[PDB]
């Protein structure tokens, strides 16, 4: 048997793919459970349970017909029944009667169903998917969308059994195995708070054939022992493990390994810092006053504050914590929307992004939003930047310095240094005196309920936010509409909670960003398309409302995985998520090994995506 073994961090608090929106979830499901299409190692979009789809010629219906073969199973692997096209129209009402966090990717998109999930209509056979026979489903658009089916990715279009379903009834989706019945490539064998994720291979999958793997184990990382990940790799455990520059151990591993290092490419999860906009919850904090209490709320609110801060943040030494000091800015990232995520005519978003800065201030002047380099840090435009709220902020009676409390969790000691150098990084710019950043270690549970797991925006308790956001399909929409105050799914993160839009977000400007999304989205022609979303991603870097960090990858390690087998998605939860396609073996990779892999997937994957644009067209009628 082959087994890949490596370590996780992250327990789901469901396996609810239909309602859930957090990677918590969606990373696992991955795993077990397929949708209409997938991604191959290319990121082009092929079949999984659809084999063959349409479109109709203006571009509202899509219709999928799906393989026979494929079946739903037990935990145990014992077959339930058929895959149907019945299972997408349960999953999309289920969706809808749940009120699932990533309604926002078919509540404007399906005809009928923001009618019916907002009370409008009641019968959910006015809303646009049905089951036309036992291997047909048909999804009726109020407008075209040309990323449509980069959405089957999406956990949400996911299907259900609704006999399973409705046997479970709240039992469904809970962090179980039994929980959901496993139509994907594997089956999960265990799940085990702070312990194990164990995947095995479903002989019985439609595509076993792809399955090269035969079990997944994953052993709970706390990240208080970095050391343990090439320990237990060179040990033959771990089938990877990703190292850490700053380890005293480092300078023996690059000897041992020194043609062995392989470094990721950076992807298109993108993490920024934001701001608390309208804090609640005081439980973690170094403040004791409520004066200063409400001049860090006053504060957050300021634009020229929030800019000082971005400009005051040192990317570079906060990279170089985990990164060590040469690897510093390889998983530097300067947009929400990847620079080149998409293009313009030939020229990549984030190009077209710094042309539209122009019209936003002097303050912004040249700036290059490549990845992997700095174009933030800039003390004396920070200190200048600072004056100005100082003299705002003072006018309206705010104590100084402003305290800004970030959480941390107390085991992550590779997270303790990255604050550690956010802290050191904005109070030496600023002044103590001016801003402190006051950091809050805490308990694992404390950590997870005021933060990623937190259920409302009035649970987040912190000033300064860190998370990110995975694309989840192909349009800049997909991070851009995050902090729109109708829906967005980064609202709470802020502390907003969507629908309100109140004093606090129209102090800020996000109903101004808000209706600049609503116009942007009415854009069909692509260009012109972009065009307007990189306006509007330029509108958010100069309101500083995030501040850009760092993307997934770009990261230093040790492989026994054969390069570029697995999935590979720009978008979606087909790609790198899933252990489908993945290989292993005996030796250790070298470095020169995995370049000349890597160039040939570069020439290959372009040579595929042109073959896929031809292939595509056949599909219309």
């Amino acid at each position: 048997s082959k087994t890949y073994n490596y370590v996780y961090s992250s327990d789901p608090s469901s396996l609810n793919y239909l309602a859930e929106n957090r990677a918590a979830t969606s990373d696992i499901v991955a795993n077990l459970v397929d949708g209409l299409l997938e991604n191959d190692q290319y990121g082009n979009i092929i079949p999984s349970l659809a084999e063959d789809w349409t479109v109709s010629q203006d571009g509202l219906t899509y219709t999928y017909k799906l393989r026979k073969d494929a079946k739903w199973f037990t935990s145990e692997g014992e077959e339930y029944a058929p895959v149907t096209a019945q299972d997408f129209v349960t999953g999309l009402q289920y969706a809808a009667d749940k009120k699932s966090e990533a309604l926002y990717l078919v509540q404007d998109s399906v005809a009928g169903l923001d009618d019916y999930i907002t009370g409008k209509t009641s019968d959910f056979s006015t809303v646009g998917v049905k089951a036309l026979d036992d291997q047909t489903v048909q999804y009726t658009l109020v407008k075209p969308e040309l990323y449509w089916n980069s959405k089957t990715l999406a956990t949400i279009l996911f299907p259900v059994n609704a006999d399973f379903l409705k046997s479970k009834g709240d039992d469904f989706g809970k962090a179980d195995p039994s929980s959901i019945l496993y139509n994907g490539p594997f089956l999960m064998k265990a799940l085990v708070s702070k312990s194990a994720i164990e995947y095995k291979k479903n002989p019985n999958y439609w595509d076993a054939k792809n399955v090269f793997v035969d079990d997944v184990k994953l052993t709970y990382y706390d990240g208080s022992d970095q050391e343990s990940l090439e320990r237990n790799f060179t040990a033959g455990a771990y089938t990877t493990a990703r190292l850490f520059p700053n380890s005293s151990s480092y300078e023996g591993i690059k000897e041992k390994y020194k043609n062995n290092i392989i470094y990721s490419m950076q992807n298109s999860t993108s993490y920024f810092f934001n701001f608390n906009l309208d804090r609640k919850s005081y439980n973690y904090t170094s403040k004791t006053s409520d004066i200063e209490k409400k001049s860090t709320q006053e504060a957050v609110l300021n634009k020229n504050f929030r800019q000082a801060i971005n400009f005051a943040f040192d990317r570079t030494s906060y990279g170089a914590q985990s990164e060590g000091k040469e690897g510093a800015t390889k998983i530097l990232r300067n947009l929400v929307v990847p620079p080149n995520f998409v293009s313009i005519k030939g020229k990549d978003f984030g190009e077209v992004v710094a042309s539209k800065m122009v019209n936003y201030g002097k303050e912004w002047q040249g700036i290059n939003f490549a990845d992997g380099q700095d174009p933030y840090y800039n003390p004396e435009k920070a200190k200048a930047k600072f004056a100005e709220a100082k003299k705002e902020l003072e006018a309206k009676g705010v104590q100084f310095p402003i305290h800004l409390d970030k959480t941390v969790e107390v085991t992550d000691k590779v997270g303790i240094q990255g604050v550690s150098s956010i802290k050191q990084s904005i109070e030496s710019v600023l002044g103590s005196d001016n801003v402190v950043i006051d950091i809050q270690q805490l308990t694992s549970d404390e950590f997870d309920s005021s933060g990623y797991f937190a259920q409302t925006a009035a649970q987040k308790d912190y000033d300064l936010y860190h998370g990110g956001w995975g694309p989840d399909y192909q349009d800049p929409s997909t991070y851009l509409d995050i902090f729109n105050t109708n829906s967005g799914g980064f609202l709470q993160n802020l502390g907003l909670e969507p629908g309100e839009a109140n004093d606090k977000a129209k102090a800020v400007g996000l109903d101004v960003y808000t209706q600049m999304l609503e116009e942007a989205n009415k854009e069909q022609d692509p260009a012109k398309r972009y065009e307007k979303y990189a306006d509007i991603q330029a509108w958010l870097i100069d309101s500083s409302l995030v501040l850009p960090s760092v993307s997934r990858g770009g990261t230093p390690s040790l492989r026994r995985t054969v390069p570029f087998a697995a999935a590979y998605g720009l978008t979606g939860t087909k790609g790198v998520e899933s252990y489908k396609y993945l290989k292993v073996q005996d030796k250790i990779v070298t470095t020169d090994e995995y370049a000349k892999a890597r160039e040939k997937w570069l020439k290959e994957k372009e040579e595929s995506n042109k073959k896929a644009q031809e292939e595509l067209a056949k599909h219309v009628k």
